[PDB]
């Protein structure tokens, strides 16, 4: 069955992709070699061309993303070679490096090798390969409460955060083969952090906020033609929300809206005074500013859905069907000044595609 | 069939309407003599409780509604005596008023006779009993262009707006048997309205915005126990958000963001100054205010969220099951900022209900 199931989703991909390509010729004979090559090891390899173009699809199938548009020009790294934990933590450090390209971020993805057996060859711990840790003790609450699992996980495996607000996590991840993870302090250097101030609010440097360059989701699972690449780290840019209405101020993350209204200077009493909504403003004009400033690639909501209306115009030019999941396209400020909320999504599921996979940790 | 389906609605409704009542006991009874008049009739007639109830479960049903905390209080009128358009026209007058309730509005549903063989009895055409106008003339756009259509259709039967941007559209219904709908100009003395005027900001008056009062659905079908009441007009009061973050500020109706920008003093000009949040936030911060100060009920998006929280507590606390439609209750600024965001609901369609129907213009 499995083997069955892996040659299903082959024929389907290679067709596609081959298409995409203009290789539709060349479908017969590989779809050949992917047959036997199957019949024999139990599995086949993705040629250089198909996986990259498969992980562009992926992204270009993420409902989920209102970056799409510019699925094409992703940085595809293949490291299916990788064999050792130096070589995975080096070519991470090297995602980083090359995603974070001195601020002028590149989209990125790097490749490990595929699961085989759904035996991981390779399990990545980190959910972004940057990321704050969180600690909670007695009340006492510091640093980024959605990393407190894994914070505790990495400490339970010898590494102690300084226990800042902004407590780099280390790289962890497992090799087949080794019953617990290693861990990794990232080097400093490598990892380019914004300190957030506001275009013309002095006081607000007083907050002492910042977060970090570059997101890079490191705990998916790339789905391409039926091999399952469960360590795959990808990458865009932020745009500002994501940073500025969620990270910093949602009340299980960093919470910061009532500290944003002291410093902007307004009472936060009363509902309707929409204090929250008024900081809200506040700290993502400050969280966009600040990263322009600093020359790290952002992108506001308003940009980024125009950006997406191109992404919906493109699909339908090709022939392709769009998908969408309008509940993670709107952004979550001002959502209704956008294209995006006035009109609907098919929410389907289509293949090659990022996967939430179970957390080894927790 | 129809009379089938009718009676599986009436089982259901009876069943469910008199265990909430805690008359399960007479169930048995109303059920035959239910039984017997839809045999006879080819329908059977709601009891005043009832109706009223049925009116307060499908208020409790509407998964787009955030406001439903309150369902078990809506005042339910009984106007399935009425058989003249004057009758109709004064029981809109009266639903109006006592709705209005000088500024302190009361949840209000006017039940009119309901459909018999789908033939309505009275068919109403206005969305909402008190809206404005829209015009659009070779490139000239004047009051909500949402209302264009409606507003034409006026016009063809001898009305004639002032063309502000303010026109009040007159009440137009028809009533069976009449080929055309009538239209009755509303008395300006029912119809409360509210200048836009900012907390802070003087200039704000400069925009000259204003709204009414009451929102009052009049073109949804209340189906209670398979008995159609296509027309049964009702209303709550606004949150605040209805007002600024969509009548006001969309692109398609009012359109007011740049006029918003420029009295507050903020260019524009870019994107990344989000300058439309913070349009909205002054804007939604000015409609709370302003009705705030004229003693016109409303609630901001936040107490509402705090209040439908209470509502799904009170849901699962009597044993009912929670439906909801994410897309609709989530509040279209600082959504994130709310619970309803962070969590999923069951957008299944549960009966008693309010349903959408064909409009009779267009
Ligand atoms: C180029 C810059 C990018 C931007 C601005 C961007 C923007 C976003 C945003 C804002 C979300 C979450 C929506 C929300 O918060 O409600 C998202 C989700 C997502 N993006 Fe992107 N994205 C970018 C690049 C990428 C890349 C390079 C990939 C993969 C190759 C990707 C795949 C995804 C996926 C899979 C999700 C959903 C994750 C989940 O379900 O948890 N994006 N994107
Ligand atoms: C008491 C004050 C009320 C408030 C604040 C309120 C709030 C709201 C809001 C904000 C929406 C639209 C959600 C959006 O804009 O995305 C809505 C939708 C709705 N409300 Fe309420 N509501 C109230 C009273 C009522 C009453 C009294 C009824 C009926 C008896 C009702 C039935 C509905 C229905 C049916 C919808 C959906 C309409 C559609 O699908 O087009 N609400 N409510
Ligand atoms: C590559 C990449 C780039 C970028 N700029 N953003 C992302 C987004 C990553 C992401 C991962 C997860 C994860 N796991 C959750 C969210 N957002 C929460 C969205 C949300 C939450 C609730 C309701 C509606 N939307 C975002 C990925
Ligand atoms: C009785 C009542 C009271 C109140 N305060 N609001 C309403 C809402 C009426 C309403 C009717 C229609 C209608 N027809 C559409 C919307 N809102 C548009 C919501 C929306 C649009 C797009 C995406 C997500 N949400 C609202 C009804």
């Amino acid at each position: 069955e499995e083997k069955e199931i892996l040659w299903n989703e082959a024929k389907a991909f290679i067709a596609a992709c081959y298409q995409e390509l203009g290789k539709a010729a060349e479908v017969k004979d590989r779809l050949a070699d992917i047959k036997s090559e199957i019949d024999l090891t139990g599995s086949y390899v993705h040629t250089k061309e198909e996986l990259e173009h498969g992980a562009k699809m992926a992204w270009r199938n993420s409902n989920r993303c209102i970056g799409r548009l510019f699925w094409n020009s992703l940085n595809v790294i293949d490291r299916r070679d990788v064999r050792t934990k130096e070589e995975v933590r080096d070519a991470l450090f090297h995602h980083i490096e090359t995603a974070t390209n001195n601020g002028k971020i590149r989209p990125t993805i790097t490749i490990f090798p595929p699961e085989e057996k759904g035996e991981k060859q390779v399990e990545i711990w980190n959910h972004q390969l940057i990321r704050y840790a969180g600690y909670e003790s007695d009340g006492e609450r510091i640093g980024d409460p959605a990393s407190c699992s894994l914070t505790a996980a990495c400490e339970e495996l010898g590494w102690r955060g300084e226990r800042t607000d902004f407590d780099l996590l280390p790289l962890i991840f497992r090799m087949k083969g080794d019953e617990q993870p290693v861990w990794y302090e990232l080097p400093r250097s490598l990892v380019i952090e914004v300190p957030i101030t506001h275009p013309d609010i002095e006081a607000f440097s007083d907050l002492e906020l910042k977060w970090y360059g570059v997101p890079i989701i490191s705990d998916m699972k790339l789905e391409v033609g039926g091999i399952h690449y469960n360590a795959a780290p990808f990458n865009g840019w932020y745009m500002g929300t994501e940073i500025g209405a969620r990270n910093l101020a949602d009340e299980k993350r960093y919470d910061k809206l009532k500290k944003v209204a002291s410093v902007i200077g307004i009472a936060a009493d009363y509902n309707t005074d929409l204090w929250k909504d008024q900081a809200l403003v506040e700290l993502n004009k400050a969280v966009l500013h600040s990263y322009k400033k600093q020359g790290v690639s952002i992108v506001d909501h308003h940009t980024a859905a125009s950006q997406f209306k191109r992404f919906e115009e493109q699909a339908e030019e090709a022939g392709r069907k769009l998908t969408g999941d309008w509940t993670w396209l709107i952004p979550p400020i001002s959502p209704a000044a956008t294209h995006i909320f006035h009109r609907s999504y098919d929410n389907s599921i289509v293949k090659p595609n990022y996967f939430y996979q179970d957390k080894p940790y927790e």
